[PDB]
């Protein structure tokens, strides 16, 4: 006969399969808390120490599983703390439901304590943004918000006056539509469009296949197409790992969180097949200014012809379309272009291994990442923060289709390393999970290291302490006329921070200390979280976008200073390999 | 002849007298950084570790000095991190200028990296919210934003595309209007309205004068009026300290961050003179349901008759109007009502002293605050966070007109203790500054303990570790039907957190440890920041809004359990004193 | 080599096939007017008399053709006048581009004449809402707006500083992606979900197929499935005409702009197949409270299970799914349910024909729509305003698949009759076009009757003058305790309004004047616009949602009065026909 409205709201979340959700209580959301408390055997509440970590972990849930993440904040400051995690979910287009506390309906608009019109605050980030005003329709409003966040891959926000979840409604006033749920229909490739695209692709002299995370279910077809037709592969940085990094013709990503072979090859390419890719640097970096033909495959009609004048655009699923190209082609023999790029990838990987393999001396970021590779399991998950770690992880981690890695891709909010790792261990308790974060990014969310201890989530946290905002210092070096400001700062000993939250931790500053510390860490993390604070040098990572290696384009003085600064004496420009195989630059 | 637009923007801030500002750099605000770097001898940049601390310190600057606070964030996540500090400035109505980074105008609306339409994000919090599009008008736009934030006591937000501060403009394209600045005109009291108000006030049998921070310049007239006419005084919690807490007829504040005498007297009063007061609990708690006449003094026409049916409302400056009442009255003799309230305040202060004066045993919050009182200088400044510390600081600190204390009053964002103390020490390097914060509030902004070390700001930080969100646990006790959830959590050793940021710290858990630790702390803080982590009991502070003391209204079983739980065996209800002097309840 | 940015913007519109666009000039949009002036041979500019008519005609263009409608307004008041047409496009989910004037970039944020931040004005209505700040990226921002408006079936708004279109840019700063636009090839519906839906529909004893405009391409399959399986059809009001109104088992629409058979049968049905339908009265009128199984076909995942607990929801195209069902069913012999419904429809249409066929007397709305039916061409287009005309046109117009009718379906803004008829005639100069509007609705946009004369658009305008807001008076009769207010008003003689804009017109008030006047109007509209002002009675149309015809549910006194008032003496309740074919109510 009757149920409390708050109890029916928790049953709609259970019907939709939500296992865990994040937040911090307050008087303005204590009736939802009361409903959660009764349901604690069926749905699991994760209490965080700052609400932005709860919204960031909810977005990381949806990034990892495809299932909607759920978080909440109390009225006023609880909900405004959620913003960096909600803009991350909007920009990385993943479904998140956020519930916002509000004063009871009898006190709304009376200007009472911590009571304000909360609806204008969430209007820009959310796909659906409503204040609930009736208890009997509140299960439907929650159901409606989840359906929309899934269908539209964005954020749904509901402000709930605290009195409505304590009202009784009838058990027939409500249902969940979770059993009717379906994912959007995938469009099929037009065969004539595929034939025309294939003919342009085969006629190319210097082809590249450039794919994003829209080609996630097509790693087999990508690799197979590359080796049948002898066409090198390059990706956006989030798409690393779709094709194994060891694959000999994988060039890496372009621009700054980039690898040298991809930047050099893109400038020479005559035809690019751009697949499931919304690379945000296309126009501002003039990435395709020398491309003769640009071919596109994407599921979304708003992306077709968006990033560059597009000669043939196919509106279709990436995997279905690459299976259709592959059904029309045959093995081609090796070309000068194929061989020139293979030799260039070999030269680059030998430069990265030489940085990784130093055995003694002052610790640099390169050897830390080599030690992570040594203890990493084949299906490890990586939550990466924002700064030089995106550049260094992209060059040094060796990923396969069995791994997962997540960061804040487009909004690029620092602080995501710790919440992403909490969400990862909750969803995959049996996989090894790492959190790789710079010292500026780990100190923004450092208080939630205690959430890994409190909920027994064994994460290997690795902090790269350079006592700098290193990614911004290198920008100021490049653009600013006056001296550095706001980029070098005081030390924080993170092994002491970890001790304060009662987590095991180590601090290291020499290359020869790494093997034993990472061995111990790997063993601790079978049961408990652990933190390694690696005190690294201030050395700038080689800028793949400002290469000074080619004598035809840089002075001998610039080239020698570049090689000395980046320990790059053995790198050769792509033009060397192009000339060995008879091609021009 | 020419100046860079970024250099002219920094000269407008210097003309307006800004000494320091807060933020974290990023590529999207590196041209403002470049201008700051050149001006580092004239204006001082405070680099924080999380941008919400920079916006909260900027609001605390304006709360302490009356001068506009200034903060900035880089594009996307830098600026959204500012929100809890910007909503605090809006709700506590203090002037703050926030500068938001944005991608260059050639890349805007291209959907490039970390580039979005940033103007809708700040539309609800700001009084002035504009994206600058021209370099020659940018000094004027900054000048315009400061004039408006001052005149309107709110937030001005300017989004600046990174290319405009690097453009050259002519040194005649700009001026600052800082030398024309004036504060708003104060309206004068109508003499007839003052006479009518005074006659109602003198005819009252049980009068109360109830004032807020709008009566800040009138503490002398408030005390003088109270003792000439024999009328007890009560205030809003922010107004504590306008009249010395030792004054015998100061009753305290009402509702929950309240003192028992003010709650008991307000329920009996027949006439209330409500002066410079916008108490947000008036209507929802039915605070004035028994008041016969309600008299109001305020400078703002939007507040007149707002909180209760008002019999005589005077639109005028609080001090001028109280000086005018005082010029029309003469000494009155003692009354039963005056004496009944004096005896009630005496009984209450003896209960607080008995909690404070325990000499040995398990540490409670009451003795920690007694030890703060013992080392506190007469003009100390207190930055207080949000939770039980507002209730306990309000009852136990003894303030005079020489002290200052700040918290987030109406938005009530946790985490303000640390940024408020940083702003206080920057503005008053010669005054002793304390940061009193609960463990849930101090862990939200704990990373910026390093900002007090880095900029050598000697703050005495006191953390009250109860391993609870104690203020929310007591609410769940009062309203929730099911068991506690999300309010008891794991320990964080804050003396270890402080060691990790290289600050001296102590952890204490017994009453007898306090005198020596606070003595050492007082000595360290002549030169360096120090932190005391006080591990306190989970005891609930006496709820002044749910008193069980009067036998006419509560059962003997409820009264005895109340006295035993709150160690309140010696408190007497106000009805005892009312009956001793011949009045009825 | 160079092109002005405004000339490249008009070339992006031409590339996307925009044939005409609407607006009113002003100083802040005169550089876009300058570029249109040069291209008047390729794109036709329609100067309207009030900018809301421009925005409403642009939404009617997209409703009729599926191509993006385009309108513009000058800064400040020109753009805010667009609002009722932009909300109609958002709510009726059709693509519209709106360009908004803005003061030059050198004067923005200077608080100069008619200059304000215009971006917050359009944030709620628009899917895409940006202020352009650079001339070289302006063609791309217009291309982006058009691609997003089509992909998201909504409104895109761009605010353009007037200086930017007069700046020179290179002929390759731009391209349009119109050539990449295409329709998705959708998968066939899964045969197992189709077979489950077919088996449930065949077992039903009292089935109904209830379709909306999502089944617009399935008129053949709806009609064939209906007569093969003997299942009556009912639709939403906008879906009228998908199956010819003369089809014997078409029941009409439900609720108030409704027909009696549909309302009575919906309350009796056991299984409802809900197809391409988002009927907004479902939950608030408990339309499906007696339904036993509810089956759904929709292409949008956000709609599955939205309107009622749904037993089987198939995500698929309506026409392909109904064709798949039709391919696996065979003839069912006539059932009792089928025959009771056919008898009920016959009785209802005899009632409507008796109102239409009155030959002398005071003119009512019913005989005016019979005269419209007599001169109507089989492919005529009807633009219908909002009010009793939706109810009357839904019952009396006899449409086929060759007709089109449009109104403001969900936002329901009055005044759409004239702009919809202007847009229809611009798109189809060879088709007969009607504007049917009540006197309240026609007077909101009456000034744009001159745009039909100025651009030589031969529309037949029929105004129903009752000197009332008749739709609202009947609501006040049903809900209001006190007397009618604001619903009866002064006469406007629209044949004199038409004469003032130099349009031929007639005013009629007698049933016997109709044949000659409508015969003359049909002939004038071969070359010129014409208006007929029909002065009608204030009789209330029969309320299909408040039927008092069944003795089992209404008293005989109520049934007598209902029959008398609505001239409904020969109408029978559906229960008569149920009992006649052996079914119980
Ligand atoms: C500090 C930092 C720096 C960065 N620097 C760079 C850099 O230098 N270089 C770099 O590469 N990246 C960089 N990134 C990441 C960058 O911001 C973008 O997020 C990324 O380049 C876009 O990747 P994507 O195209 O794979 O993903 P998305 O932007 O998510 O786009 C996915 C695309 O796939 C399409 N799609 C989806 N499903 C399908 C399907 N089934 N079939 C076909 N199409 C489909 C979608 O419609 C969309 O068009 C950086 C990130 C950070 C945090
Ligand atoms: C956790 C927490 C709990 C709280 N609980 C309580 C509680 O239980 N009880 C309580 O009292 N407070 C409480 N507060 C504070 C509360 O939220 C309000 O901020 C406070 O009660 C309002 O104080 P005010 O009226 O002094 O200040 P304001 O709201 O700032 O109002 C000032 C008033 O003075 C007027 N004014 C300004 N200048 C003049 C002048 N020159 N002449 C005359 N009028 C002038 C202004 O127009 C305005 O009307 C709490 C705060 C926190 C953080
Ligand atoms: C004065 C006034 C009163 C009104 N009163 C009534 C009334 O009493 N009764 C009434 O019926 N209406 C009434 N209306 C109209 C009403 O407001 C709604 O607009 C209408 O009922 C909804 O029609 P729809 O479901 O056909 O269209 P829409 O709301 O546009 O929905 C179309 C649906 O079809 C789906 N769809 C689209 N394409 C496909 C495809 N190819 N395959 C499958 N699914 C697809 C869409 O996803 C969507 O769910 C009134 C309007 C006015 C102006
Ligand atoms: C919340 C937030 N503030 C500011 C920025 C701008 N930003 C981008 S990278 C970076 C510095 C990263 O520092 P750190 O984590 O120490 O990494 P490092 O580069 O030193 O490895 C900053 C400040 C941002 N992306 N997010
Ligand atoms: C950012 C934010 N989140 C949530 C709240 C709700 N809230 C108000 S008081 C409180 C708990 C305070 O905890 P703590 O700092 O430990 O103080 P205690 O009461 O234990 O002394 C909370 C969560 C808030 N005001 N601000
Ligand atoms: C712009 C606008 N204002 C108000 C309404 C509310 N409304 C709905 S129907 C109606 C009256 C319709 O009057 P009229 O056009 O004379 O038609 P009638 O019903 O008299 O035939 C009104 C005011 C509306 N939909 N749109
Ligand atoms: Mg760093
Ligand atoms: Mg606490
Ligand atoms: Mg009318
Ligand atoms: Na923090």
């Amino acid at each position: 006969t009757n149920i409390l409205a708050g109890a029916a709201v928790i049953k709609v979340l259970e019907a939709w399969g939500v296992d865990h959700l994040y937040g911090i209580p307050g008087g303005s959301i204590n009736s939802i808390m009361d409903a959660l408390s009764a349901e604690r055997d069926r749905i699991h509440y994760i209490q965080v120490r700052h609400e932005e970590v709860g919204a960031m972990a909810a977005a990381a849930d949806a990034k990892l599983t495809g299932k909607i993440g759920v978080c909440f904040g109390s009225a006023g400051p609880g909900g405004t703390h959620l913003m960096n995690g909600l803009y991350d979910a909007r920009e990385d287009h993943v479904p998140v439901l956020a519930l916002i506390g509000q004063f009871g309906t009898t006190g709304m608009n009376m200007d009472t304590f911590q009571e304000m019109n909360e609806n204008p605050i969430y209007a820009d980030v959310a796909d659906y943004n409503v204040t609930a005003v009736n208890a009997a329709t509140l299960p439907h409003v929650i159901d409606e918000a989840i359906r929309r966040a899934y269908a539209h891959q964005g954020v749904a926000v509901v402000q709930i006056p605290v009195d409505l979840p304590w009202q009784q409604i009838s058990a027939e006033d409500w249902y969940a539509s979770a059993n009717n749920y379906q994912t959007p229909l995938l469009p099929e490739p037009d065969v004539q469009a595929v034939t025309r695209l294939t003919q342009t692709l085969l006629a190319a002299e210097r082809p590249l296949i450039y794919y994003g995370i829209g080609a996630r279910k097509a790693g087999k077809e990508l690799e197979q197409l590359s080796k049948t037709l002898k066409i090198p592969l390059m990706s956006t940085y989030p798409a690393k790992g779709i094709v194994a990094d060891r694959y000999p013709a994988y060039l890496g990503s372009a621009n700054r969180v980039a690898q040298k072979p991809a930047n050099e090859a893109l400038a020479q390419a005559d035809v690019v097949l751009f697949v499931g890719n919304n690379y945000p640097f296309a126009e501002v970096s003039k990435a395709f200014k020398n491309t003769r033909y640009f071919l596109q495959i994407d599921i979304d009609p708003a992306k077709l012809g968006k990033r560059h004048k597009t000669d043939i655009a196919v509106l279709a699923d990436a995997q279905k379309t690459l299976a259709a190209i592959l059904a029309q082609v045959s093995e081609r023999e090796s070309t000068p272009w194929w061989q020139a790029n293979l030799a260039n990838v070999k030269n680059w990987r030998a430069y990265l291994a030489s940085l990784e393999d130093k055995q003694e001396g002052p610790l640099q970021a390169y050897q830390v990442l080599r030690a992570v590779n040594k203890i990493a399991e084949p299906d490890a998950i990586y939550s990466i923060d924002v700064g030089d770690i995106n550049l260094n992880a992209n060059r040094h981690l060796k990923l396969t289709p069995s791994n997962r890695h997540i960061t804040s891709n487009l909004f690029a909010t620092m602080g995501v390393g710790i919440p992403g790792a909490i969400a990862a261990k909750l969803n995959y308790p049996e996989r090894q999970v790492f959190n790789l974060a710079g010292d500026g990014g780990a100190s923004m969310t450092m208080q939630d290291l205690v959430t890994q201890v409190q909920y027994h989530l064994p994460v290997i946290n690795v902090v790269f302490t350079n006592c700098q905002y290193g990614f911004i210092k290198d920008e100021q070096e490049d653009t600013n006329q006056n001296d550095f400001i706001g980029v070098e700062f005081n030390d924080i000993d993170f092994s002491k921070i970890a001790d304060g939250v009662h987590m095991q931790a180590f601090r290291v500053n020499k290359i020869e200390q790494l093997p034993d510390v990472f061995e111990q860490a790997k063993a601790i993390a079978q049961h408990e979280p652990v933190l390694i604070d690696a005190v690294i040098t201030g050395d700038r990572p080689l800028p793949a976008e400002k290469l000074r290696l080619d004598s035809a384009m840089s002075s001998a003085a610039d080239i020698e200073a570049f090689k000395q600064r980046y320990e790059a004496q053995d790198l050769q420009p792509l033009s060397t390999y192009l000339k060995q195989f008879g091609l021009d630059d």
